[PDB]
């Protein structure tokens, strides 16, 4: 005879305590721009901490970090719709736009010292041509990809990475162990590009297998499985994706293969076949045509039911919108001359490579109130502390007391040392990371129809 | 079999599998144990889930059914097969593949001398997706060497 | 994936200093939702189930 | 072999499939 | 043009573009920002001059 095991605490949807009002507010940023070198950041020669031209390509996660004004510091002309003492106010999100406007075109990258051994498609004869290095210069394309993730807490990505081995094992080959690492998707890191979502700094000694844009960097990829599995769901509201890839050519590396093929599976040769060629293969992805109907931008996106229990509400008055595009990733190239005359010499010119990307964001928000009674602040307290203090209406003793004596000393520290642990709240956890900070404290409005999104939103609702 | 209205979720956590795509590597001095298993995308993946017995379970109300003359049994009503990964293809090959000549554009020839012409080539495979669930394990089919019929003067070997 | 380490290090590229390895990985998930079924157990059915299994 | 032996649950809307099931039935 | 309040440049607009890449060529001349050192490992002999990328 058994029993239903444990009664436990459970969440409840945001449809039950947050009630929504029909007061809509447009917001909108101006044309955010960015321009620089698409290969590597160039620093000042003396000061080895400051950049001169930042590194920006298509491949970076262009994660935004918006800010909202507080909806409690508003002076409304009629306060009759809520009592200012028992209630509170908070913003809801109902619409979205991510406009882009550069003309289309896929960009190409490469490396000058790539580990191309031989062509593995048509004629790879015997014997192998000897030599110390056969490294050459090649260029390759990238898998086209488009995605979009928003939410109240910034999105989490992952990547493979070298870890710790175990205790001493006798006939074990030399093999670095592989483990999962979760982190926060910083701005500027690359996306996967058909080379696996793995680290490239501490996993390639030769540093000559990928192009420059991924040579000493660690391209991650978001977890769609984990972020939905969060019980609060405050990491995903809504997400789209569309990507494709196909193989263009077949290449192979060169070197002593770290694991020899066993002799049971092939019949040995002689003559011109004394030595056996390696099996270290890698393909080159390219991607395909880019239409104007396979896009994911310049379109409205209304929300009516988010995939978590967070039905659009953004605590803490910020969002985290992140987009990746690799379709509008052209690379215009410059030409600066040295000395000019009508007979060409190739040293009379010195060229740059530059790359430009811009964006736009547009929103529409919706005022919604929280009635704050006794059975609700016990619920929000278990989710977060930082919410309830930021309405600045009271303080909270963290225990209701504890049982144990906890061995309180008073004699000012000269007998047996303890960890004195001086605290520091540090006022946010995200301040280590770097984002594209945009501000919207001075860009609200109350009259929608003088903007593009308002004229499209009102035709949906019929108001 | 009747139907009730008491649905029950069951989700597994994520899975881990990692190795070399081409061959399993066995240790020396044992030849019964493995150093790394042979893990590639081309392999079949069968899964055998196991369920709790629905007669020895913690049901909060034992008064919807008569225990003397009835029997409880699970039934499937929904499914999803999660995945988290890039979209990369994989290439394999053979170091001594019997690529003899080239016969798509030009084969100008005398008779060619030589004994071996095995080369190192490589090609990918056909993309194929299939999922199928069942109470009994699924059965495949494959060809092989059969009975040579032991008579009638085989002119073809 | 293409794992490639070294043994020694120099200031000049020499391909015999390095080793390379190939690995591959998979990540899966299963998620189910089930229903509950009751069987009235009379005399005919117990014979019918007996010859199924 | 994947063993789901002690993984069950009686509430649906706390897991990323059950909410997707609940709107389908209308319950 | 859409964000202009009077809206007197667009009554209707349509577009279709498509593009892919056929070949790959490299330009010639001397790079403005030559590549920094810690992303590659040098060689000797026929690997003398870095190729303009």
């Amino acid at each position: 005879v058994y029993l239903p095991p444990v009664p436990v605490s459970k969440v409840v949807s945001t449809d039950e305590y947050v009630s929504r009002t029909s007061i809509y507010y447009y917001a909108g940023s101006s044309r955010l721009l960015a321009v620089g070198n698409p290969y590597f950041s160039i620093k000042s020669p003396n000061n080895n901490k400051k950049v001169l031209v930042p590194k920006v390509s298509g491949l970076q996660y262009r994660v935004f970090r918006v800010r909202l004004p507080d909806p409690n510091k508003f002076g409304f002309p009629d306060t009759s719709f809520y009592n200012p003492d028992t209630q509170r106010l908070v913003w809801a999100c109902v619409g979205l736009e991510i406009g882009r406007g550069q003309p289309l075109g896929v960009g190409v990258s490469g490396h000058p010292y790539l580990n191309k051994f031989d062509d593995t498609e048509t004629s790879n004869r015997y014997p192998a041509q000897p030599g110390s290095d056969n490294r050459e210069c090649l260029s390759m394309d990238y898998k086209q990809t488009q995605l979009c993730l928003i939410g109240c807490k910034p999105p989490t990505g992952e990547h493979w990475g070298k870890g710790v081995a175990c205790n001493n094992n006798a006939a074990a080959t030399d093999c670095p162990p592989l483990e999962l690492f979760n982190s926060i998707i910083e701005d500027g890191d690359m996306v996967d590009t058909g080379f696996g979502c793995m680290d490239f700094g501490t996993l390639q000694a030769n540093k000559s297998d990928v192009p420059i844009d991924i040579c000493n960097s660690t391209c991650k990829y978001p977890d769609y499985l984990k972020m939905a599995s969060e019980p609060y769901g405050d990491s995903l509201f809504f997400f789209l994706r569309r990507e494709q890839m196909f193989v263009r050519h077949f290449f192979n590396r060169a070197g002593k293969l770290g694991e020899a093929v066993p002799d049971d599976l092939y019949i040995k040769g002689s003559g011109n076949t004394a030595v056996i060629q390696s099996s270290a293969f890698f393909p080159t992805p390219s991607g395909s045509i880019v239409t104007s109907e396979s896009q994911l931008f310049n379109k409205p996106y209304w929300l009516q039911r988010a995939q978590g229990h967070n039905n659009g509400i953004c605590w803490g008055n910020q969002l985290f919108v992140t987009v990746v595009d690799t379709t509008r990733s052209t690379n215009m190239t410059l030409c600066t001359e040295v000395t000019k005359e009508g007979t060409y010499k190739n040293d009379n010119f010195k060229e740059y490579v530059r790359h430009v990307e811009e964006y736009d964001l547009q929103f529409v928000f919706q005022l919604c109130k929280i009635t704050l009674t006794a059975e609700i602040m016990t619920y929000i307290h278990t989710m977060d502390s930082n919410i309830l203090e930021d309405w600045q209406f009271g303080l909270t003793p963290p225990p209701s007391a504890s049982l144990q004596d906890t061995y309180r000393f008073v004699t000012s520290q000269a007998i047996t040392c303890q960890k004195t642990a001086p605290p520091k709240e540090k006022e946010d956890p995200l301040n280590k990371y770097t984002f594209w900070e945009v501000n919207l404290k001075e860009k609200f409005s109350a009259d929608l129809d003088q903007f593009p999104l308002g004229r499209k939103f009102l035709l949906q609702s019929g108001l």
